[PDB]
């Protein structure tokens, strides 16, 4: 009914592509060493200009932004919100690494790990088949959010992270880099365009369909290939330690899980949509915040391990968390 | 009827995608200069060893062996050792930039440019409208043919040439080199795979199809990527001048068509396969070609900018060729 042996084997078609993209870079990297760290560092950059960029466009592109629920984007919002207000307040007290400083980093980090997740690729398989049609809708509406909003408020904070290392001159610094990003102007297009095309009727001529559509096709692909790059050059699989890993999934899937439910009550959804709105947010962590945070290099080694290792426990986690919300 | 105003609007829907990734690439490496020299050379590399090698894989794949036309296949052997013999032949009196060594180099070019043009994007669009179905069959089983054997000899020549800068030991060396090459296992599995699929009805598991998509989904576009990548290194437009464009040129919609109508002739194709056959070889010039001489550097420029001048020459070639055909 809700879970059976044919969905499992849905995830896991889902899930192994992601991975053979992540072991043939890493061959290339490190065994077949075909690619040096600048041209690694290369196929990463072409990667956040292009193929993210692109995809950004084409999620926000095809939703309807007059059909988005209300109470799912507030839900989003508050439990942004109360990730940033936790990582705020914790790193206050108590930071990783012994205390040295850079708490804003951190929380970069932190909202990459925990708010972040990879909705599409690995949360329609589980989510649509014990739900059913609204888990799909409420799915892309959550990745549209992402592409729409998050992803752009993640590069203006690794923008003012960069341009940190009086005040206002630095968030100007960080605007200015902003409105040069190929991300900002994905969204932007994305949004007026959804409005023209859900409000006016206007068709995208298919010659622009197509050439998004070359550049775009391969993007999951080459961020997963770009992950493998990186894990070539790193000591062991757990790059970040055993340590920040066990820190890595907690906050993946306690954290974010957690303050999503928060958000739920405090917004009082309801029924399938309450439901699926806090077992996305245990969906594994994604690849374009490793995207971002090697471009920027800021710990791209904890995203990545957390991108890997949640993958595997994307499928039991999510399991215990219906398990736990039916009763 | 064989041509109207809509037709052409489909050719150049088709060509414009192309374009569009060549300008993107070619304005990220010089204007924007997001990618160095280095960067550049990886990304290439990247579709040289994983975009071109599973397209090759999935175009043989998906095509039934046992369906070929042995008449069509003939004709493209006929056509491919009437040009090499022409091109060692004129080598021989005349040679390319003065007058030098290094004959097989050139050998190489002149097989890159008169045998080997764009099929499926830049032929499907204008050939299948103006005959029909049939000409989609012997423009598939044609690239098919590209992918299968001229890819493989064509990099085995490369590697012959890279080899030469006594003789069974550069053959030997050329081979080695070759068998490490994802291009030749490729072709080989993917007709391995095809035999199995259509004279066993053997299915290839959904999970491996997602994973060769995902990397393979983008090639195209990247290759043109690269192409604009490389014009962006180069002095001029015209990279490798005016006379050796207008020789590429001469190469590519005289000399290539012109040995494909006198291949054809010899064969005794008739009809509809005649007319394909012979007006399939007055096609662009592709980019694949163009993506193994910057992996060789075997004159990328002139590759590089048959292609530039060859997508916009075609439609009026293809014209002019089907209205000579006509009567
Ligand atoms: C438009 C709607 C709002 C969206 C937000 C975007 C733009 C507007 C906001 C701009 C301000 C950005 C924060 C600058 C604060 C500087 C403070 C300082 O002064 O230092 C900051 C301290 O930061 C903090 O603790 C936390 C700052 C805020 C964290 C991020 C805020 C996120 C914003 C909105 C919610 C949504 C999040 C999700 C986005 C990602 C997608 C999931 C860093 O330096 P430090 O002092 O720790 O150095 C160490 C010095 N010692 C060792 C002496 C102590
Ligand atoms: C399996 C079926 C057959 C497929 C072919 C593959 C493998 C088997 C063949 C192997 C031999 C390869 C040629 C080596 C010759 C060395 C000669 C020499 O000694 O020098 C060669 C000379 O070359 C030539 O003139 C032409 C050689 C042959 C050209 C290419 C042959 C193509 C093969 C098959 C037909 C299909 C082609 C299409 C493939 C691409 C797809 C469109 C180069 O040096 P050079 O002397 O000019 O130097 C200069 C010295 N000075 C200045 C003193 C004169
Ligand atoms: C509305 C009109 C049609 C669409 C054209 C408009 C905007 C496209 C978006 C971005 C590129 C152009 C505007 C970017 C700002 C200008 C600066 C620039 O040139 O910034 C390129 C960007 C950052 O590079 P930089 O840091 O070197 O900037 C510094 C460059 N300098 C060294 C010269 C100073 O780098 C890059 O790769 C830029 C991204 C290149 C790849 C394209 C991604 C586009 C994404 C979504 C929209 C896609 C399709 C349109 C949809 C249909 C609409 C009807
Ligand atoms: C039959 C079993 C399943 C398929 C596996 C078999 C073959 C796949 C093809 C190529 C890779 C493995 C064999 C290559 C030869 C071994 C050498 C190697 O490791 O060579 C990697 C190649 C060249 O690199 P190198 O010059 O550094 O070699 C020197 C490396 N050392 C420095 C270590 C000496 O580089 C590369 O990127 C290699 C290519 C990587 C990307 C994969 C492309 C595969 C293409 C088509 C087949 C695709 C899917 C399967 C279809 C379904 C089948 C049922």
């Amino acid at each position: 009914m809700g879970i059976s042996w044919l969905d499992i084997y849905h995830v896991v078609s889902a899930t192994v592509p992601l991975y053979v993209s992540m072991t043939l870079g890493f061959l290339s990297a490190r065994h077949l060493k075909l690619f040096s760290p600048e041209q690694c560092a290369g196929i990463n950059k072409f990667v956040a200009k292009f193929s993210i960029p692109l995809l950004s466009f084409q999620i926000i592109s095809e939703n309807n932004p007059f059909k988005m629920s209300p109470k799912l984007i507030l839900s989003d919002i508050l439990q942004k919100f109360l990730v940033v207000v936790v990582l705020a307040m914790v790193l206050r007290f108590w930071h990783p690494t012994g205390g040295r400083g850079g708490k804003l980093g951190w929380v970069i980090t932190g909202l990459s790990i925990s708010v972040l997740p990879n909705t599409l690729i690995l949360g329609m398989p589980i989510l649509s088949a014990i739900y059913g049609d609204e888990a799909a809708s409420i799915l892309e509406q959550i990745v549209v959010l992402q592409s729409l909003i998050w992803y752009t408020i993640l590069l203006f904070l690794f923008e003012l992270n960069a341009a940190r290392a009086g005040t206002m001159k630095i968030l100007l610094k960080a605007w200015r880099k902003l409105i040069i990003n190929p991300n900002t102007y994905a969204t932007l297009i994305g949004i007026i365009w959804a409005t023209l095309h859900f409000r006016l009727g206007w068709n995208l001529p298919e010659m622009i369909d197509k050439s998004i559509h070359l550049l775009s096709d391969g993007g999951l692909g080459m961020a997963m290939f770009s992950l493998g790059l990186f894990m070539a050059s790193q000591s062991s699989i757990i790059a970040c330690g055993t340590k920040m890993a066990i820190i890595t999934m907690l906050l993946k899937f306690v954290l974010g899980p957690a303050l999503m439910i928060a958000s739920a009550y405090c917004i009082r959804l309801k029924s399938t949509l309450f439901k699926v709105a806090i077992l996305q947010a245990a969906l594994p962590q994604g690849v374009v915040p490793f995207v971002f945070a090697k471009e920027y290099n800021l710990h791209p080694e904890i995203i990545s391990t957390g991108v890997i290792f949640g993958m595997l426990i994307a499928l039991p986690t999510t399991l215990a968390y219906y398990f736990l919300l039916d009763l």
